[PDB]
Formats: structure tokens, sequence, C-alpha cells
């Protein structure tokens, strides 16, 4: 299983590449990490089995963060009473379209391969479409919006070699854009 050694921190050549497109089929291997990325979330949900294993509790891994330069994610969001939850392992995933519109999280973002809290808003388009393959080969089309889509551009992010406090503001970290939804 992964654990909290195999995630590479910030300072890592890894994370500032950009990530290599798939062939496919995905290798026997690639198929298993990427089902070992999807576990690893599945773990850090689980408070007992978080706790066994002193995972920090994340909606989404990208292959990068666990030193494997390749384009492919996991994103697992939890429902939490409201019926919608998204769980997938996605390769070569791409924001097709967007809105122009954004949105933000109040308190910021966190990233597992991230010691320190890094205080900004980060401001991401609202509403996203992506294609990607799953695991299989399978094509996948996604109409996002809200967190989920600033979940996926995170994770996306980090295939391109970009991490979150890049896009914060550095002169006027903490002030909301005008006409940015607040999630
Ligand atoms: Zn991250």
């Amino acid at each position: 299983m992964l654990t909290m050694k195999d995630i590479i921190r910030d300072g890592h050549p890894t994370l500032r590449q950009k990530a290599a497109e798939l062939e496919l089929p995905l290798t026997k291997e690639e198929k298993e990490t990427l089902i070992a990325m999807r576990e690893f979330l599945v773990n850090s949900q689980d408070e007992e089995i978080a706790k066994r294993y002193g995972l920090r509790s994340g909606v989404g891994l990208a292959a990068p963060q666990i030193n494997i330069s390749k384009r492919m994610i996991a994103v697992l969001i939890p429902d939490d009473g409201s019926g919608k939850s998204y769980d997938y392992m996605l390769v070569n995933p791409k924001i097709v379209s967007h809105s122009v519109q954004e949105a933000y999280l109040p308190t910021g973002e966190g990233c597992l391969s991230v010691d320190d809290n890094v205080a900004g808003l980060v401001h991401r388009h609202n509403r996203i479409t992506i294609k990607a393959k799953d695991i299989e080969g399978n094509d996948i089309q996604l109409r996002l919006k809200g967190y989920p889509a600033i979940v996926f551009q995170h994770e996306i992010d980090h295939l391109n070699g970009v991490m979150f406090y890049d896009h914060i503001d550095k002169n006027h970290p903490l002030q909301p854009h005008t006409d940015a939804v607040e999630v």
C-alpha cells in the first residue's frame, strides 16, 4: 500500500516537471499504481485507517506526487449529505472547456506534498469540462463546477508542474476576485 513516505515533497524536481502522456492500453504496472493511488485516498479518508497509518485526508492524488512523471490522477470526493460523490482514476485528463467566472475555497487549499500551510486564495474556473481516459482506456467526459471543478483543476495542475500557491496573488493574497463564487 502507498504510505506517506511515498509522497514526494515541494522541492523535488519531479513536482515541477511536465508529466508524460500515457500510451494506451496502460501497462499492468501503471494500472496498479493508479489503483493504489485511489486506495491511498480511500484509506486517508477513513478515520481509523488514516490514524493507524498517519495519513493526511485528501480527495485527490496525482502521479508526480509519488514520483511518477505520468499524466494520471485519482480523485475521490466523498458525499457528506449531498448525494453527489466523485470516484475517478483518470489518464491524460485535459480541460477542453471552462468558464471565465471563478470559484475559490475560502480557506485556501492544501497539498500533501507541501508540509507548511500557505495562506492565500486560489481562484480557479468555476465550471470546467474534462476529457480523459479511464484505467481501461475508455473515454470519459466530465462537466464539473464548484468544489469538484477545483479539485480536478488542482490535480491536473500537478501534471503540468503547477502548484496551488503559484496561483496566489503575492500583493493581495487574500482579496477575493469580484464575481468569484465562494465554495
Ligand atoms: Zn497537491
